[PDB]
């Protein structure tokens, strides 16, 4: 699914993401669009034989199990493949995960480098919220 802008931060927000670990739904909603442009099938390969999958390219390296990442841990215990759903459920839950362990959103390179300390209000302008 590629979701809007604004029914993407709706659905965000009935997923409680909106101020979780203290970053409003625009960090979300722009972190979404740089790593996925919204689509919720993206997946892309590290140069280290990991694999990025869904809205906000979680890392098969740490976070999910996609049987082909040697070492690597599933600490969100899920399939990759169910982060790549039309329900955001999944991956909601895994990034609360990760944005609480430690480094809160610079987890997201693509947030850090693009997002952060960006205007990311505009995100959600204009959104019925
Ligand atoms: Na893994």
């Amino acid at each position: 699914k590629v979701f809007g802008r604004c029914e993407l931060a709706a659905a965000m927000k009935r997923h409680g993401l909106d101020n979780y670990r203290g970053y409003s739904l625009g960090n979300w909603v722009c972190a979404a669009k740089f790593e996925s442009n919204f689509n919720t099938q993206a997946t892309n390969r590290n140069t280290d034989g990991s694999t990025d999958y869904g809205i906000l390219q979680i890392n098969s390296r740490w976070w999910c199990n996609d049987g082909r990442t040697p070492g690597s841990r599933n600490l969100c215990n899920i399939p990759c493949s169910a982060l790549l759903s039309s329900d955001i459920t999944a991956s909601v839950n895994c990034a609360k995960k990760i944005v609480s362990d430690g480094n809160g959103m610079n987890a997201w390179v693509a947030w850090r480098n693009r997002c952060k300390g960006t205007d990311v209000q505009a995100w959600i302008r204009g959104c019925r919220l």
